[PDB]
């Protein structure tokens, strides 16, 4: 509706920043879109694509998720809540996937990236799925610079919603691997203040958040199972003009409420 568009424009104005939204309602194959073809820095939401690239690779290498990866002090970056507990030991690729998706562990992300061949390989995986917008340019932590106008480490809301639908509800991944990604995302510990905060308590959500720590950039990408309804995919990206702007997860929650009200 023009109503929902008006409400998103008003939310964006009040917030002082730039808001990107894409909702896919699988009940009727409809979309609600707001700046959905503009580029936004992904921040940690890019962890979904890295984990999915490793899952795709595991379809032809059954030992892969069990493969051990050394964690060293030289691997630590800016935020390592799980990896810091395993320094001088190993973690499996499954454990790194869960740490990246459920705790936003940046060492875990770098190990997933390295395993598949680096940022260009994560990007080539996205291209193989039919996503010609996603670009992972850098590793952690520098992928988070979020400079306005910089296309590095960005995607569009439309593209990420369509790709997340393919990954979690479609056939991008084999049945076991799809189920594994959904289980990982449903087990996220970091998303209650974002999309989930704008949805009824009963709805079931798998999501990955991302706060770059620069330009107050605050994002969330989610698969949503409303009570007794077909699932939704919702992507909400937000970034602000000031380099040291504070995070605005409430803006993502407000957008989520606007685009789902009535469902
Ligand atoms: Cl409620």
């Amino acid at each position: 509706t023009a109503d929902v568009q008006q409400k998103l424009a008003e939310l964006e104005r009040q917030s002082g920043g730039r808001l990107g939204v894409a909702l896919i309602n699988t009940a009727d194959n409809s979309q609600i879109l707001y700046r959905a073809d503009e580029r936004f820095a992904m921040c940690s939401t890019s962890k979904v694509m890295a984990a999915a690239a490793v899952l795709k690779k595991s379809e032809s290498e059954p030992n892969l998720l069990n493969q051990r990866v050394e964690i060293k002090k030289s691997d630590l970056v800016n935020y390592n809540p799980i990896a810091e507990k395993h320094v001088n030991g190993t973690m499996s690729l499954a454990e790194l996937s869960a740490a990246a998706l459920q705790y936003s562990d940046n060492v875990a992300m770098n190990k997933l990236i390295a395993h598949v061949g680096g940022p260009a390989s994560v990007t080539a995986f996205a291209r193989q799925l039919g996503d010609e917008t996603f670009r992972l340019d850098r590793t952690e932590p520098t992928l988070n610079t979020a400079i306005p106008g910089d296309p590095r480490d960005t995607t569009s809301p439309r593209a990420m919603a369509q790709t997340l639908r393919n990954l979690t509800l479609g056939k991008a991944l084999g049945d076991s691997q799809r189920a594994q990604l959904v289980t990982w995302m449903k087990g996220n510990t970091t998303g209650a203040a974002s999309i989930q905060a704008g949805l009824p308590a009963s709805w079931v959500v798998g999501d990955k958040t991302g706060s770059c720590g620069a330009y107050g950039t605050t994002n969330d990408i989610a698969v949503i199972w409303p009570k007794d309804r077909a699932p939704l995919i919702l992507v909400t990206y937000f970034t602000q003009p000031q380099p040291k702007a504070e995070s605005r997860r409430d803006v993502l929650a407000s957008a989520a409420k606007i685009v789902t009200d009535g469902l």
